[PDB]
């Protein structure tokens, strides 16, 4: 009956919570306690022990994107001489649903183990909020007012709380879902509209287009001409094409104005175009949101960003000496692996004796597309905002596999922009089958500051898409004070 | 008066020669004349224009190997929840080998283009040979008696012909076929033994594995203890392990005596051990050999290696001056790549004031096996006779989708080899789906010297198998002056 007493409490078990926690208790034989409202995934609160990641986010999407990438693989096989009976041919959703499932619980129990097993760091189930700078309070719910489960002594509080689906305060959103409701539907839909031109809309797509009965459709709507804002343009033009040669419709520059349900219980969707769609669902992925509003920073003083992030320095530190935010709460970079380097370097800093800053610059990232990107670094039209000269190398073909599998639409782009007053590779852009894989190691290449020549003078590996990199000696294309051109002067 | 002047007559329009020819005359703006025996794939010759991954390796072989891919998704997308008639599911070749076909025919016809299309760039069809030090000979046939066709007087000399399949000299070896051979059979083999530990026999086994008809069995022979040699030794132990769950017999410490004619046609193969097999074909492939018997090289006294190589310095010259010779036939690393690293450098150092030589260390490299192989740098047991103290760094592991397929057996393999007084990165071994073009960026890595600690503390692609690669901090064992331990002495 008596509250317990930690060096750390981390309010949040998942991608960077988990990193910092276990890193502080085993590392540096610190006390630490991890609070997260859930232990296994789904609902109702979806997130649990291991994160958005584990949970309902990169690993369960990508299982799923795997599931659909066998609608491709089994129509490409007929150009390889595979013959069987395609009248014969389902796709079995709820195989995929229970599939995905079992190894989320996997994971989920793994942890749960982890927790039970090891020296000085502790699990608690429930909602965690800030009662002031060295008081944790863990309730029975989100309410401020509901019981309390414990309470934590801590001389340092991590906020690693992630991000929530972003909703729209439109007529009818009540019969709209988000990416969570997404992983749990029990059938796949027949018509679904996928609101956003994000990687989450992008990735869904692909996944309910594979997956839809006989009859079906996906639309993909967004408000603003052309999907994947913040990735290459030659990428997101060329995506664009390939989900509508793969029976995506793209309606671009359309946004729900409301949602009602017919006297058949499907959804109407009205745009403020006027324009009108029938769907069975609509999925909402317009964005993502910091998950601040339960931990009541108001106790504490802590301060927000104008866009409702935990506000931090450069060494996750909030205005409140020993409180610190890592991950999506910080509204920067939402993804695993920036969490994650955030909480290890946080704890070495604090514990450790070893200050490090995480490096926010030339992180490599994937979008599970069909087919799928990769991209480390700079975009050139940023590229020439920052840089007198730029260069642009390009290659952009139809693999030959694609000439035989008859998927011609399948354009493989590989770019690499530059300073071309010294060489250095600023960013590189893959769209194909692999890109995630090749962008890798292309991360290690931009953080040893690698130049063109550096990949121009590596000998290729033969047939690859990845030898493309080492391929490519003369620009297309250059930006010189911001202003695309052939040539240089 | 016919015979033509040339500054640069290559003999062999393959990956060396073509690399070579076209930057002499369109960087250089020399006169070229480039020979081949053939314009196009196939049978008599099997190489021709292209050289031989165009016509009979890299490029056909990939072509193949994809097709026989697809035996494993199909199998694996139940998993996923894909539902079809399995008893329906037929591999058939023949379309197999007409697609091969297709695309390596356009490949022929675009080079064809290139010539015709490019200035002082001249094809000549037919068999050359040294005359004297400055002039090559064009002939209908192989025998040096045939027609003569051209004589061309040549300031410099490039011999580029490439290799040819090893026979062993053994009763009935001319029952035996080559990989030319299987890239031609009418009909996928019922029984087949490859010959050979190397990465053409194993991916051949994988081929003809995916298309053999009904009740049909791929076996592979080697003569030594445990397969392709010269790769990683965990790698080599899993690739034969998965080749052996995928329904491949695997004879090891066994070697062909001799070969006998079925009355069926089939083959009767005895091992040195009194061991025999049926099979409907033997493909030899025990190894490939330079291709010097056809250029009388004894004309002009073009030094051998004991091994049949033509002996080249570091800058590709002949003992002979002005002659020179790049790719297969000098017997180092046989790859398409190096070949053509080569020519470009030689044709820079000849005609440019650029002296170039290519590096052979730190060549990234692959084997299209199911699953394949990727690899640069040093295996393990070469990197503890050069350094006292090698850490090897080891992640094993069935990737979670081969959990919910079913290829449970097929295990993820990603080592680092580092010398351990400084953590430079020696060398990296790769088993597993995308390999090959994970380890792509891995041999730009290595030319900025990379230490382990700049691949873990590059920020991962989650999730991806490359993502290994940053996370390992710990070395699973060491080497000590040549000595394997699991802890630092
Ligand atoms: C559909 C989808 C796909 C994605 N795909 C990828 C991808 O492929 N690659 C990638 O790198 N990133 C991907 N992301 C992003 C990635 O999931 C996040 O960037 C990452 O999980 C954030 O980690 P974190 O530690 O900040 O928070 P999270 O991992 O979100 O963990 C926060 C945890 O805090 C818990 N929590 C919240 N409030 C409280 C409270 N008051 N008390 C206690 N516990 C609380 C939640 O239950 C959750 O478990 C994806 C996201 C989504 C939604
Ligand atoms: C089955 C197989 C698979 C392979 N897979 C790969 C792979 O995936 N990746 C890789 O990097 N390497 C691979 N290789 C090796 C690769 O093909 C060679 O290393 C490369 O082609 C060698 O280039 P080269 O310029 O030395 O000769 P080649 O490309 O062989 O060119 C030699 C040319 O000379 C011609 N010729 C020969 N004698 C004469 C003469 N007297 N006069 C005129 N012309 C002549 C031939 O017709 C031929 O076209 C593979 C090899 C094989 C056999
Ligand atoms: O498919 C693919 N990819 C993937 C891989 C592979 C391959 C093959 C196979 F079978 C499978 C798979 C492809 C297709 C095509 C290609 C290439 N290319 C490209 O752009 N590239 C360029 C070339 N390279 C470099 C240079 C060299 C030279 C130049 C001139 C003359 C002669 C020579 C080469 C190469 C080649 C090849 Cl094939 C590869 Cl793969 C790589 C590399 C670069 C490239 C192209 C494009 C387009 C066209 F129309 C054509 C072509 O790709
Ligand atoms: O499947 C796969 N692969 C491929 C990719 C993918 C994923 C997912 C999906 F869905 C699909 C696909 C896998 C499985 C598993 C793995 C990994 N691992 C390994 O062994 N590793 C280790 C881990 N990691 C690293 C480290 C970190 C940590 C530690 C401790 C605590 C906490 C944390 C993990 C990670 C990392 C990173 Cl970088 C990120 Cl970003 C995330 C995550 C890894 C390695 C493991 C194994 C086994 C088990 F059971 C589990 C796991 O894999």
């Amino acid at each position: 009956h008596m509250s317990k007493a930690f060096d750390l409490v981390v309010i949040g078990a998942g991608s960077g919570g988990l990193e910092a926690g276990w890193n502080a208790a085993t590392l540096y034989g610190k006390r630490v306690a991890v609070v997260d409202v859930q232990t296994s995934h789904g609902p109702p609160f979806y997130a649990a022990l291991g994160g958005t990641c584990v949970n309902v986010g990169c690993v369960p999407k990508k299982l799923m994107v795997t599931g659909a990438q066998y609608m491709d693989h089994l129509r490409e096989s007929a150009g390889f001489g595979w013959e069987f009976d395609g009248s014969s041919v389902k796709a079995n959703w709820k195989k995929l649903i229970a599939a995905k499932n079992e190894a989320v619980l996997d994971i989920n129990k793994s942890y749960e183990g982890m927790f039970n097993d090891t020296e000085g760091l502790d699990f608690f189930l429930g909602w965690g909020s800030l009662e002031s700078k060295n008081v944790v309070v863990v309730r029975e719910t989100a309410d401020p007012k509901s019981a309390v489960k414990e309470r934590l002594q801590a001389d340092h509080i991590l906020l690693a709380t992630g991000s929530w689906p972003q909703m729209p305060a439109i007529p009818g959103i009540e019969h709209c879902i988000s990416s969570n409701e997404a992983f749990y539907l029990p059938e796949p839909p027949r018509r679904v509209l996928t609101v956003g031109g994000g990687f989450i809309s992008v990735e869904f797509a692909g996944i309910f287009n594979a997956y839809k009965p006989p009859g079906g459709k996906v639309t993909l709507c967004y408000r603003n001409n052309l999907i994947l804002r913040g990735f290459d343009e030659t990428i997101r033009e060329e995506v664009t094409k390939q989900l509508t040669a793969n029976g995506i419709e793209i309606m671009t520059n359309e946004n729900p104005a409301k949602v009602s349900l017919n006297t058949d219980g499907s959804k109407h969707v009205t745009f403020e175009s006027g324009k009108t769609l029938d769907v069975d669902v609509v999925m909402m992925a317009i964005g993502r949101i910091p998950r601040t509003n339960d931990l009541q920073l108001g106790n504490v003083g802590v301060k927000l960003t104008p866009k409702g992030g935990v506000q931090v320095d450069e060494f996750s530190r909030t205005n409140v000496p020993n409180i610190y935010a890592i991950g999506d709460i910080t509204d920067r970079l939402m993804l695993t692996p920036v969490a994650i380097n955030e909480g290890a370097a946080l704890v070495d800093t604090v514990f450790g004796n070893k200050p490090r800053k995480t490096d926010h610059t030339r992180v490599a990232s994937a979008v599970f597309s069909i087919p799928p990107i990769g991209t480390c670094g700079l975009i050139e039209e940023v590229a020439a905002k920052e840089f007198e000269k730029v260069a642009v190398y390009m290659s952009s073909f139809t693999p030959l596999m694609h000439n035989i599998s008859g998927s011609k639409y399948k354009k493989f782009v590989a770019k690499i922009v530059t300073n071309h007053s010294d060489g250095t590779v600023l960013g590189v852009h893959l769209l194909g089958d692999g890109a995630p894989e090749i962008i890798q190691a292309v991360g290690v290449c931009l953080r040893l500051n690698a130049k063109i020549s550096d990949f121009y003078n590596t000998i290729g590996v033969h047939p690859t898409s990845a030898e493309e990199l080492c391929s490519m000696r003369t620009p297309s294309y250059y930006y010189v004070k911001g202003e695309k051109m052939e040539k240089l002067p």
